[PDB]
């Protein structure tokens, strides 16, 4: 397997549990610090980063009824410049650029308690697919499915339904939607960290997935595995392999990686392309910092970059 060593440039530092890098509709850059704590209690933050100075601005420090959040993953909406944030303690949140937020669901469509979420990914239809490796959201005691298979997957539909689409995962983490060349969603890829596996489903429609299949294998025997992920414009899936010092590059069909990217750190946690560029911003937990490097090509256009009222 060929391996490349591009130059990684420091972007910002000192972000506890650096994670969920994302760009909004204005091109502003954000990341989350899920592990910031106050008196040992969860006090996660959502930060805006000045790409030119690297200076940090905490725009939101979520909390519901006294319970602080553990914001871990993000996706920028299209129909409004707002961020959907997966939170390990509060579930799904919608965060405005002004820092105000709202908790989306305390229970799912079947009336069962919502679970803590980790990452999410919009399909071009506007449906948000979410991973939920944690147990019930606050005020329930904090737990994670690293050892027991109770992690779940959700789909938040355009009509506002929070539907659990599957469960029994051992820490579902990164997630991504593979689209047909004409833009139709048809494959959901889910990372299950400890098992060193990438799972896929055939997307049949909103909150409808079938045929769970082992899609790809993550290299290494180290503690950790697939964390965050994203597709480039050719539909190659780049996955942060936490603990391996590499970002794995899978081809459209999966299987084994067809290439690897060596990082100047051991724990890449998540990544995200800057719109209209080949630049990938990476969050990592060895130094709790954010970096950037140039990929061989541009990233797959995110849902927020598409036009709802376009002709084509
Ligand atoms: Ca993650
Ligand atoms: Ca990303």
């Amino acid at each position: 397997i060929p391996v490349i060593e591009p130059l990684f440039t420091k972007v910002t530092e000192d972000i506890p549990g650096a994670e969920g890098p994302v760009f909004d509709k204005n091109g502003d850059f954000y990341i989350v610090a899920p592990e910031v704590e106050v008196n040992g209690k969860p006090a996660g933050e959502i930060l805006r980063i000045d790409l030119k100075t690297g200076k940090k601005t905490v725009i939101c420090k979520p909390e519901v009824n006294g319970y602080g959040g553990i914001p871990a993953g993000c996706q920028c909406d299209r129909d409004a410049n707002q961020l959907f944030v997966a939170d390990m303690r509060l579930g799904l949140l919608v965060v405005q650029t002004d820092g105000t937020f709202e908790e989306i669901a305390k229970k799912d469509s079947e009336g069962r308690r919502m679970q803590g979420c980790n990452d999410c990914a919009f399909d071009y239809e506007g449906n948000l697919w979410i991973t939920a490796p944690a147990g019930e959201v606050a005020p329930a005691d904090y737990t994670r499915s690293m050892q027991e298979k109770f992690g779940s997957i959700y789909c938040f539909t355009t009509d506002g339904q929070m539907i659990q689409v599957d469960t029994a995962f051992q820490f579902p983490d990164g997630i991504a939607v593979r689209h047909m060349n004409d833009g139709r969603p048809y494959q959901l890829i889910v990372a299950e960290t400890p098992t060193k596996k990438l799972w896929s489903y055939d997307i049949k429609g909103p909150a409808k997935i079938e045929n769970k299949k082992v899609w790809g294998h993550i290299p290494g025997t180290h503690e950790g595995g697939a964390n965050g992920m994203d597709f480039d414009e050719d539909n190659n899936l780049l996955v942060a392999n936490w603990g391996s010092s590499h970002i794995e590059v899978f081809g459209p069909d999966g299987g084994q990686p067809k290439m690897r990217i060596r990082c100047p750190f051991e724990k890449p946690s998540n990544l995200h392309f800057k719109p209209q560029t080949k630049t990938i911003f990476v969050t990592e937990h060895e130094n709790n910092a954010v970096w950037k490097f140039e990929w061989q090509r541009n990233g797959k256009k995110q849902y927020c970059e598409t036009l709802k009222f376009g002709i084509f």
